């Protein structure tokens, strides 16, 4: 029903979605349990600093969650490209949790910093969609995201379902406050809906479609806040897959301009970078949540730490469909 | 005797990096002293961990500096914007060190997140040039980079200065250790050398007059380790001051305009060699920022070669950044804009 | 209608510890509201460790809680000798926290160290009973144990509310954990059970008085865990108010006198039961406080037995002691000697 | 040459002393070398608390060390006896580092404890005197204190031997710092010094035997600040060696009174503690250094943090006669 196995696994993300959660949430009395570290949370809930080393896709996925990890557990969070994190030849501790996140569990410069981290002393956790990986193998544990198996070249249901597994991450590593007790339920409760929230996404697809014939060389994604992770993945994808030239960047530090305003990242800051724009004349592409010379595309609202997993799905449609346009093998 | 304040103040900067460093280093005998701090270091030694906040170029001497700071001291380094840093609400604790770095000493962004990690108990530093600025009031103590009063539109000498500073400040915590002292007096003798190296770059001065007739819409340029902060640094430059279109990327990570690329010996790595290779295979001509005696490309393809001095890896960023103001500057003037 | 003073405080008791809780504890809803600390708190979760400096009476109460704090917060805590800590010069840091615990607020040694901790950059924590005090001046944050006016010789009624207080800070930190609600409403209950059942002790007397006649030069307290802090109280006590001699030593470590022995059943271990047996078999008779019902010694061989109510394991010290205080008061009575 | 295999091995001392040291301390340019740990420093440098685990003597060297290990590496450094440790259950992390300091190396509640510690993620240490002993085969690493086989009850050669070694370790974990090199040579010159300065206390050996005549049911130790450890250690003597009984006690927060005023722990609080007991006219023993109603025991004056080495011996020597005395088999 879908003419490429990108496009497929882009529909999947409803399923693929549900499958990263089934089983370890519980969501009547909001228990997440990743057994995958059953044996190593005590440790890192007292542990100095949590380094997140990725590539591509997971690089964003890491963004995209350092936020919430970060309120959720009070921690020193930071996200480091691998093929940099070793360049730089970061010093790294016993104290220190380093969180590995692919899909493939086989990146070079990801196993290369693994194999530093590890014989540098430090405590190692994988996070990886594929069984038996490499990654797998040498990590001290590591949750299994459990999406299915990916098959385009895009890491387009992988990174939905890594935001997710984060997520669920970082509740279990908070799972013993009373404080947080209250916004624990919240995004759990809210993670259950995110499945079909997908769904509805998807049906923009058709206005997205529509949305590619005045689009010529070039795109900017225009996001602050959470939804910066977001503007810098749409811009991975643009070039990756659709051979454009996209370009991430933070709202209005200063032409077709997808600007995020979903609610949970609706800055006067990023106000000002599209009423800025307005005025040029350009028409700029404005995702945001049902009910707010351009266009606009809907997102139903969802707890902001979530709210990234849906505005990214537009991204993705547009960009497999930038490549349908342009006749390039998308598999 | 230059057509503008912010040409001027370019070649203020083998003068105002020497001013940065005067009478707060001792060449002699290898030492770094910073008055400010004095009362806070042993401090700042035994903490936690250390955020650099700031903003626009402020932001990129912190990049530059934060691989080093982590090599000296090994205490872990973050770089943070002051614009988003706030929008996360990160949670910052009494262990923290809060390096705040501007220039100015008033940026509005980066006082609030002053203002909130001093309402969270952090200890605050304050890396700034100017005087008086609301910041140095306010922050627990700090260091004036103290290289002058910057006239022209955007921060030139100041980056060079403020890098220095906090490179001083990278010495200062790491005096103590034995095992360092060859890298330290490796680094301050090197330091030393700088601002007669930033002349030989200067006088580089009329080749890239030429390059901008060659030089339109948008540029990019290229960096990886070390240089991967000039690289940002001058896309900003590019960006503000030119007002063309550029960005930096980090090199080797995945259709006929200029590229800038940083291939001296600190930032030299296959993925960087790969960068080029396929874009000299795409038959367009880079633009390659390299010391002096360095066969980057098989010199039968066509490009130019910018030539800058070796120095200290961790300091060669300070020169890297000179032909990009320079650039970005000519840029501008031939572009008609007032550098003003 | 006591013969002294220091006779009346101590069944002052029952009440100063009430005080001492009164209104900073709610028993419906388990939670414990301490005002001093209420904006030092989140602060020192977040921190290395605590090192808790005393004297006399009051470190024994910072002891008798140091299993606790840990316990319930995961902080690394020190017990720490006033005197002693500062002959080290042990080196003190930012994300330090120093409780400091006096009744009286004016100890010298306690004070130099609240100095020196201060001069170096620590944070200062005080626990006092006295209004004015030096102490809770120049302490960052703090507590009155808020007790009563002590007009006895050594600390009784101090000693057992500073304790309480500790708990009730040893709560404080710990509130914001699911998993330890359960044991958190295990002593915040018991501890509203406390002050009658310092009564049914305080009924103890009359025993107490008659064992005086069958003890003389020198007396050996013997405890082990949770009770190993009572011992040294009660070393103490007899030490400076009864004005004998002696000794509180862990149990079962290694020629016919008294022997205290704390077999309640937060301190019952094998080695305190071997204690005894070797004891009771060189056919000398202990003084066995322990649990009502409790056959500790094959009831065959000679030996009183003081009888104190079984509350939570942490807090049965404040019970157990009282004991050892009404022994070291009456022989001071009997003794002669002026308890004021 | 002696009648108790007690009575060698506190004369073996001089040597005892020097093959703890011998190779491992290199005296001429100040460099102290432990391979047992050449593999695990980086990390102890860099680590949250030492803790320290032991019992009987080895409880008292650790005292003894606390005090210099703390002011050369600036940790977190503590004394905790195991039997008791194990009572209170203390929390213990990954960032921590144990340290164990044995002479059997076979202890039950110190072995316990190396298992608590073990399982519950910290980093272990072993001091052990003896070759292949329990301890040694379950430590992440440990120094072998390399005395010679002690064969006595009494732990007399072991105590200072383990006291050298804790001190080297000190050493060896700061070895990197400019600020410290002074006082780190000083410590290492005055190391070298140490086992002649052994031999010179054996001597008051013979004024030693000849104070056995006045005593008789007890003993205290009165000590302060470094030599309060060498008066719980002495106190730990009597009893155990002589069946006699002697208490250790810290000077003056207040009839035989053994009082340290050494040097390096004669404060104001140990003076007044001696000029109180002066004034009642029981003569006390005063150990100190040459040349400052009761009798003094001359000790060569070291550096304070090896003073309480010397200090100690005069201690076994009286234990060990006050035990001759009594016909008990010392052995
Ligand atoms: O997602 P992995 O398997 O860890 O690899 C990381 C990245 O590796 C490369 O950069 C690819 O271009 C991406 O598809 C991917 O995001
Ligand atoms: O923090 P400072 O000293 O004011 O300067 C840093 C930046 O401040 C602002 O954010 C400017 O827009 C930037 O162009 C500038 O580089
Ligand atoms: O610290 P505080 O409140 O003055 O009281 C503790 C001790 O202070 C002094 O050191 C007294 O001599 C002791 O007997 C007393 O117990
Ligand atoms: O010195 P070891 O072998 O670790 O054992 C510790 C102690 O064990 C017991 O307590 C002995 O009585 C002592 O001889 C000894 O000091
Ligand atoms: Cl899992
Ligand atoms: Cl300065
Ligand atoms: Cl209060
Ligand atoms: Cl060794």
């Amino acid at each position: 029903p879908y003419k490429h196995f990108m496009q497929k696994e882009i529909f999947e993300q409803p399923d693929s979605a549900f499958n990263t959660m089934r089983g370890r949430i519980d969501f009547e009395n909001c228990v997440v349990t990743l057994g995958g570290l059953k044996s190593w949370l005590s440790t890192i809930r007292r542990c100095r600093r949590i380094i997140m080393i990725a590539c591509g896709t997971s690089y964003h996925s890491c963004l995209a969650t350092r936020s919430i990890f970060e309120e959720l557990t009070e921690i020193p969070v930071s996200v480091e490209l691998a093929s940099d994190f070793l360049d730089r030849r970061s010093p790294v501790f016993r104290d220190d949790t380093c969180v590995f996140v692919s899909q493939s569990g086989e990146t070079a410069d990801s196993i290369l910093a693994l194999q530093y981290c590890l014989e540098r002393g430090a405590l190692t956790v994988g996070i990886v969609n594929s069984v038996g990986s490499s990654m797998s193998r040498q990590t001290h544990c590591g949750v299994h995201i459990n999406a299915g198996p990916e098959i385009g070249v895009a890491s387009t249901k992988a990174y939905t379902s890594q935001y997710i597994a984060l997520v669920m991450f970082a509740l279990s590593l908070s799972n013993d406050s009373i404080s947080r007790k209250g916004r624990h339920e919240e995004i759990i409760k809210g993670l259950q809906k995110i499945p079909e929230q997908i769904k509805q996404v998807l049906k923009l697809e058709n206005k997205i479609k529509d949305l590619c014939n005045s689009s010529q060389k070039s795109l900017l994604l225009l996001g602050r806040g959470y939804q910066f992770a977001t503007a810098l993945e749409g811009a991975l994808k643009i070039k990756e897959i659709s051979y454009m030239h996209s370009e991430g960047v933070l709202a209005g530090e200063l032409l077709p301009i997808i600007a995020f305003a979903t609610r949970d990242s609706l800055f006067p800051k990023v106000m000002s970078a599209i009423e800025q724009v307005t005025a040029r004349d350009g028409r700029p592409i404005v995702i945001c949540n049902e009910g707010d010379v351009h266009t606009t595309l809907e997102v139903p609202e969802t707890v902001d730490c979530l709210q990234g997993l849906l505005n990214v799905i537009p991204l993705q449609l547009i960009s497999y469909w930038l490549a349908v346009n342009r006749g390039i093998d998308v598999d």
